[PDB]
């Protein structure tokens, strides 16, 4: 199918109990490789790639459609409808956490639970909010992306992933980062890092599990507290004693058991 092909959709298993996993900026569905083996015996598992990922056709990247996160949330609903999924647990990594939240505002019936990994509603600081970045910091990042994309990827990947700078996870993320077309990477980076989801958090009704590494380049721990305090749904927080923004990929031994506990157990 058109939607299936465009987003590299994979469906593993049959039956009603369904988990849908959405990845973050700069990576793809492979980020879930250490989690999926522990899900497939109990759940139908759905994987997909975000439009603009290097694994997707750049001719399908509509800059107007994806000028806000709503475009990605419409894609997610389209995938669920195409697969005739009536209800899922949604696991959202990084920007996909907010994409799932947005989708759940429009179609709360399609989600029983959202499990967030490394989520943030706002990366920019103001005098009463810590997101991790001053606007000048972000301006510097965008200029680096524009100036030399390969050099930026090589420098950013070890910082974002954490741990040893020459780990396989760092190498993998460097590769998927550079797999993006540079103009798309810049545009999507700006859209995500300048986003603001804070104001819609009180309207969320689907219960949320808020998970993150205690050390995360782009998500201060106080952001998990902020999500918990301001989401209008039932929520729980668990900060993991792990390093990195893609901890399910780079630190699975400590991270996967926590994610599984929150998938398998309700608040």
């Amino acid at each position: 199918g058109v939607v299936e092909e465009a987003h590299n959709v994979k469906v593993i298993g049959s039956g009603e109990a369904t988990i849908v996993l959405g990845h973050g900026f700069g990576t793809d569905q492979s980020v879930w490789k250490h989690l999926v083996p522990h899900l497939v015996d109990d759940y139908r598992v759905v994987l997909y790639d975000n439009m603009g990922a290097g694994t997707t056709n750049p001719d399908y990247f509509d800059f107007d459609r994806y000028s806000n996160l709503e475009g990605y949330s419409f894609d997610l609903i389209a995938i669920l409808e195409d697969l005739k999924i009536e209800s899922c647990i949604f696991v959202g990594h990084s920007v996909s956490a907010m994409i799932g939240v947005l989708a759940s505002l429009n179609r709360p019936d399609l989600f029983s639970k959202i499990v967030m990994i490394s989520a943030s509603p706002r990366y920019v600081n103001d005098v009463d909010y810590q997101g991790g970045f001053e606007q000048e910091d972000l301006n510097q990042l965008f200029e680096a992306i524009r100036s030399n994309y390969k050099a930026w990827c090589l420098g950013f990947a070890p910082l974002a992933v954490g741990g040893d700078m020459d780990s396989i996870a760092v190498q993998e993320f460097s590769r998927t980062l550079f797999n993006m077309r540079p103009d798309i990477a810049l545009s999507v980076g700006q859209t995500i890092f300048q986003s603001d989801m804070r104001q819609i958090l009180p309207f969320v009704t689907v219960p949320c599990h808020i998970l993150q590494s205690v050390k995360d380049l782009v998500v201060p721990v106080v952001v998990s507290e902020y999500l918990h305090a301001n989401l209008g749904c039932e929520s729980v927080v668990e900060v993991i004693p792990s390093d990195g923004h893609l901890p399910q990929l780079s630190s699975p031994d400590s991270v996967i058991p926590v994610i599984l506990r929150h998938i398998r157990n309700d608040i």
